[PDB]
């Protein structure tokens, strides 16, 4: 070792590409990409210099960064001497989503101009089709630069045949970004969710696929529009179960008998993202407290869990292990020692160890809740806890729904809720401002097409204020470009802002519209807090149906709840066009508002319901 050998450094990267030092260049490149990954797109901790002009121009500074990286990547990867190891490809593919953002936020859009240099057949029918060498080396480099925004062509059947692990790897990469919003990207992803599950089902384990973004493929598929969008989870669990039998030498538990602590049977709860200021806690901690009426509750978590969340359990521990393997065995050793009755995950999806445990037998009764609102397709999870209010179709779940009363899951109020108001009931609106609360994953071509129509067919003039939670560093210019392509000057894409500045943007709006297919929950409480009103789309998945559940809970009128994209457009046109209706609707919410009713209820049911299942099982 020598000093400063690992600092992500844009200039060092550039120097190694120019020097033709191909192995230094790929490594300096990976320092920068892995840092982008740790920063979730931010460019902090990545040393680079910039023209004085860019001092207080963060966006521009970002696009500069991306364009320097793009041009260096270009001169490196266009060079036909460059070979990438078989280990190196796994590293590049695990971080593909950060190359996507580098090119996508630069003026280059994608990397097809490098892909085109890899083409060998000079006389072609299709100019977007890339006739490769027969080097595997050339196939690797093509896959690394096959970005979501690519216009070049892709045959998966051909690639699966040639190298299946490589093809799987690329599939994983394409599903991993947190922003899959433009049509080019969303269409790649869409076809992949139709094609790839029956193929991932073929794999023996996760040894040669980018496995560290496995949770990402797991979660991200929920944000697609197709009905079978979740199939990849099914295929994914099977590979995971295979993986854990062979590689981890897993033996499930014997769940014939159970044990007790202070005369109550045990519930072991595997946590993820459970801190008291976040929403899993705010939605579920209360039903978990109340379950302590009948169950001794052992929480297992990360050190991210503060005092308040640890206090929901009778006993709380860290999940131990260097490896996924030791983490599983620790989880096993707690269920084993206590003879757990119930194994429960109020959220599954956000963390990988949660998805590993759901491919595993650890108590007689295993259940998830909907912190992340999507069926697991796992044969080892018997039940889902859910508010009755919030389910559309039961067929959306391979698990059996355990439908609780609508006040069964009492929310905790965020401590950031303002204590005062200043309601803005604009009587003369030249312009009708419309707010969208959204993450970047919620953004799709269908949602944005819908807002275009609203803008186009509305006799009143509108402007859309997008308050994005997700738009950090290098993500943001691209999401900005995306939104501009549909709405140009009728939209403002505000970067990620803290709660207060965020309320301040909605507060200068007249109404809100809600994203689909994945709805909001927080956005709606925010909207009602500000005595604002709006339109949501309902549908069959729980995450499509929450908005309806919540409108009804908040006293909102049912015509605000659309069933089709067509209605949704039309209902927003109505509410933006009809000034007086809008206003009265606002005053009705300001005056009669069910917000009160969210923060209370009888949280006992979840515990009751589980006890009933356990006692039933105990008769065997």
């Amino acid at each position: 070792t020598m000093e400063n050998e690992n600092k992500p450094n844009v200039a060092n990267f550039e120097a190694a590409v120019a020097a033709k030092d191909y192995e230094k260049a790929c490594s300096e490149l990976l320092l920068i990409l892995s840092q982008l990954d740790s920063n979730f797109g931010g460019i902090q901790e990545i040393e680079f210099e910039y023209p004085a002009q860019l001092q207080d121009l963060e966006q521009e500074k970002i696009v500069y960064f991306c364009t320097r990286m793009a041009t260096a990547i270009t001169t490196l990867f266009s060079d036909p001497v460059l070979e990438i190891s078989d280990l190196g490809v796994q590293r590049f593919l695990v971080y593909q989503r950060w190359l996507a953002l580098i090119f996508a936020s630069s003026p280059f859009v994608n990397a097809d101009h490098i892909l085109q240099t890899y083409n060998r057949e000079p006389n072609r029918k299709n100019s977007l089709e890339i006739h490769l060498d027969s080097s595997k080396s050339s196939l690797i480099k093509f896959c690394i630069l096959y970005l979501p925004e690519s216009n070049v062509n892709l045959n998966l059947d051909v690639m699966w045949n040639i190298s299946p692990e490589l093809c799987a790897s690329l599939c994983f990469a394409l599903q991993s970004p947190r922003f899959i919003g433009t049509s080019t990207a969303f269409n790649k992803r869409a076809t992949i969710l139709q094609w790839f599950p029956r193929h991932l089902d073929q794999l023996k384990n996760l040894n040669n696929i980018p496995s560290a973004i496995s949770h990402d493929v797991y979660m991200h598929c929920s944000y697609d529009t197709s009905v079978n969008k979740h199939d990849v989870k099914r295929a994914l669990n099977h590979v995971i179960r295979r993986h854990i039998e062979s590689e981890y030498g897993w033996k499930d538990r014997d769940v014939a008998h159970i044990g007790y602590r202070n005369n109550k049977p045990v519930m072991v709860v595997l946590l993820e993202h459970f801190h008291s200021a976040h929403s899993i806690y705010r939605t579920h901690s209360t039903s978990m407290i109340a379950a302590r009426e009948h169950f001794y509750l052992i929480g297992l978590g990360s050190p991210s869990v503060d005092q308040a969340g640890q206090e929901v359990f009778d006993e709380f521990h860290l999940v131990a292990g260097d490896n996924m393997k030791q983490k599983l065995e620790f989880i096993r050793s707690v269920c084993e020692s206590n003879g757990a009755a119930i194994f429960y995950m109020p959220s599954i999806g956000m963390d990988m160890t949660t998805i590993f445990a759901s491919n595993t037998r650890l108590a007689p009764i295993q259940a998830i809740a909907l912190g992340h609102p999507a069926t697991t397709h796992s044969d080892f999870i018997e039940y889902v806890i859910v508010e009755d209010d919030y389910v559309g179709s039961e067929e959306c779940f391979s698990e059996t729904l355990l439908r609780l009363p609508k006040d069964a899951l009492p929310y905790v109020p965020s401590a950031l809720a303002p204590e005062k108001v200043d309601y803005l009931l604009r009587e003369n609106p030249e312009v009708v401002n419309i707010g969208i609360a959204s993450t970047t994953m919620k953004l799709n071509p269908y949602f944005l097409e819908a807002l275009k129509a609203i803008r186009d067919r509305a006799k009143v003039k509108v402007h859309f204020h997008f308050a994005l939670g997700q738009s950090n560093g290098i993500t943001h210019p691209y999401v900005e470009r995306f939104i501009k392509s549909y709405l140009g000057d009728s939209a403002t894409a505000h970067p990620h802002s803290p709660y207060h500045q965020y309320l301040r943007i909605l507060h200068n709006c007249d109404m809100m519209v809600n994203p689909f297919p994945f709805g909001n929950t927080n956005g709606i409480i925010d909207m009602v807090t500000l005595g604002l009103v709006g339109v949501c789309k309902t549908g069959a998945e729980v995450h499509e149906h929450i908005d309806e559940g919540l409108f009804k809970r908040l006293g909102l009128p049912e015509w605000l709840i659309a069933n089709t994209v067509d209605e949704y457009v039309e209902r927003a046109v109505r509410l933006a066009e009809n000034h007086q209706e809008r206003l009265e609707l606002r005053r009705y919410i300001i005056e009669n508002n069910g917000l009160n009713t969210l923060f209370t209820g009888d949280p006992r049911p979840m515990g009751q319901v589980f006890l009933e299942k356990l006692n039933a099982f105990l008769k065997e």
